[PDB]
């Protein structure tokens, strides 16, 4: 885990640096010389990202590698105007430039690992015998061979070839980075100043730019890893755009469909003494649980409101349990919506369901609104009874035990109450 | 950059399996066991991810540590049902499962690296000397002791613990994975199945959903580290919802939003029998106090003027304190509206404020016209024993204390009464 926070770290570096540089900055992700190479005019910047968040005090041995690296570079490009940066994050260290003495450095060129003097101290501090320098030059070095290298760099003073204190001054510069969390913040703010609002940036600009500098990162050829701010704005920009077409384009096919069906449909809809069912799959609908009563009560309010010229009581199937009917059955009484289930506990009841409600003109009264059970067989059986005008099927619900025949079989082709409103003519636009 | 395509070789095996995973599967990303802990009913699935572009052929010794680590892991772990499992990727090994003989196990326990010995074969290996138990106990090694435990493991023969043939036969398989981008093209296509087009996956949903395993996998509790399928999916059509909203909106002008929010609460408005609920916050409505009588008196001759049609009297919830509602009472009283409030004093009474109005309907009168209040806790606890059809909230006040099940609470964003008019249908144009 920790290194793949460490490289999230670098990425973030990395997005930070190309969102600060200016449009004439190129800069090679994951670059020939360090992690991030920024090559402007004429300064080219190297930066080099370590993550020591589980280290308390920032030690100089902590940098040996990376000093020395930098430091083999700068003696094998001396002529070049190359600046190195080294961005280290320490939790109990400030943040800014923190500066490095020559002692320190002549501290690191003491180092006592092998792999250090072999591979970047011997070159800075080359070996005056001529033994060292065979030993040095071989592929493969046995045990006797590293520690003989090793005790005669411990004990022999080499002059230093590279220039130190010119290095130190101009070449070299040594930064306490911010936290994971703080760069993270910077980086996303920095996306903010370029026009892009903090949910756009926290929901698509971050995470794309995010897998743009990891899929920069792995690719083999250098060239193919250099980029700069103006084309990661672009891409950012284009990908938002697309987005917001395709998104425009498909709700606007999925209208004109809708109002093709919903102009279908109402013919049958403004009949005022019509037996319709309804035959829902909730998990075909979302917030089903949420939504259904108010579905239900606006229903109620439209088509079965008038006492007089409403004559036929609709009827719902779902495909649930009998548990989740009666907690329906409770929401529906605390609404003061008056149903039927044909349940007495867990027993379906015949001549319950099959009841026509009772009319008081006078008093505006009606026994029941609505009809709503399961999909059991007894229900069907039912159903199969006294056969509807319309049979509106949602969801796909397989209904290859129903009679059919005669009967206008409906199917709807939603997936939230909205649409089904808009379909039966509840809504004027969605 | 090897080793960055290697982690996102990881991260692409640890999404496909969260895809093809079902509901009732866990998985840990970075998990305990292994990079991926695949947690089922019964059988716990730990899968180890390998990189390997650079290599021409697969060599045995490319798989000696983890081989070595897992078999380690079976030893302590032999009475749980742990299916381990090693997915490593060749460029000339053809994909699929490959079969890891037991002469192959013995092979790697008898490798000559000292890390190996010392970390894996030691406990695998138990040494039958008890200098060795004590040389590889101590926590510093000096360079003797590692020769000699080498030397001592090269040349004696010990007995493995670990039943090779049990843990092959069930607890192992090796697998040879795809490339990074058939691995990635086969991502893809499982997240285009879960019902998103291409486009949307590209562009948001694949980055995001590495973004999230990369974010997870840097976490350093392993709890938080569990995810599902499910919890993905919903994730990522959170963040698709919201930016679809947000993309939808900012593009059409004040004018053209606040047309929408008229017609869509038009067909509610145009029944003349509905009992509906205002609560508002004074400070967000400009001029509120030489200007919330006007607009009562409009709302009164709009929507409860009729004596015969209009049955249900309106209710206007202040967010002020008794002395402004007094106030508002007297101004009332001097424009002969009536209304009640409630209160006698600084007191509240229950029964002075959920009572039904009286009509005459030969005198056109009724007895009050609105219902006017503030916000304190018996006020609300009487909204919550009579609940209205419709309950328009203008200012966002909080409504924590209300039980808003099965209510339609319709939000109203305004700054000025005129805007108000304008979505209560009382103003044909601004």
């Amino acid at each position: 885990d920790h290194t793949i926070k460490g490289f999230l770290y670098q990425f973030n570096k990395t997005l930070n640096s190309i969102l600060s540089s200016t449009d004439q900055d190129e800069i090679q992700i994951e670059g020939i010389i360090e992690d991030i190479d920024i090559k402007n005019s004429n300064i080219t910047n190297a930066i080099q990202c370590k993550y020591h968040e589980s280290k308390v005090r920032h030690n100089l041995s902590d940098i040996y590698k990376p000093i020395l690296q930098m430091l083999l570079h700068f003696l094998e490009n001396d002529s070049l105007n190359i600046k190195y940066a080294l961005y280290a994050y320490f939790p109990n260290e400030q943040v800014g430039v923190k500066e490095v003495t020559k002692s320190q450095i002549e501290e690191i060129l003491s180092s006592s690992n092998f792999d250090y003097i072999s591979k970047y101290i011997s070159k800075i501090k080359p070996p005056k015998e001529q033994i060292i320098k065979e030993l040095l030059g071989k592929t493969s070095k046995t045990t006797e061979d590293k520690t003989r290298i090793k005790k005669y760099y411990e004990t022999s003073k080499l002059e230093t070839i590279v220039d130190i204190d010119k290095f130190l001054r101009d070449h070299f510069v040594f930064e306490i980075g911010l936290s994971y969390e703080e760069l993270m913040n910077e980086t996303k703010n920095l996306l903010m100043k370029e026009g892009f609002s903090l949910e756009d940036v926290k929901d698509l600009f971050y995470p794309n730019s995010i897998q743009y500098i990891a899929e920069l990162s792995i690719l083999p050829e250098a060239e193919k890893r250099i980029s700069s701010k103006n084309k990661l704005i672009d891409y950012l920009k284009g990908n938002k755009k697309t987005a917001m077409s395709r998104w425009t384009s498909e709700v606007l096919t999925r209208k004109q469909l809708l109002k093709v069906r919903k102009n279908q449909l109402v013919p049958s809809l403004n009949i005022n003494s019509r037996s319709r069912y309804f035959i829902i799959d909730p998990d075909t609908i979302d917030n089903f649980d949420d939504e259904f009563i108010l579905f239900v009560k606006d229903y109620l309010d439209k088509y079965n409101s008038k006492i007089k010229l409403h004559t036929e009581t609709p009827c719902f199937i779902l495909k649930t349990d009998v548990n989740n009917l009666s907690e329906y059955h409770k929401r529906f009484v605390s609404r003061n919506i008056q149903i039927i289930t044909g349940y007495i506990g867990d027993t379906f009841y015949f001549k319950e369901f099959n009841k026509e409600p009772k009319r008081i003109i006078k008093d505006n009264w009606v026994e029941f609104k609505a009809r709503i059970s399961c999909n059991s067989d007894e229900v069907i059986k039912c159903i199969n009874y006294k056969k509807c005008d319309d049979l509106y099927i949602v969801g796909g619900v397989d209904v290859s035990l129903l009679d059919t025949a005669d009967v206008n079989i409906e199917n709807l082709e939603i997936n939230n109450f909205r649409e089904l409103k808009y379909l039966l003519s509840m809504l004027k636009e969605i």
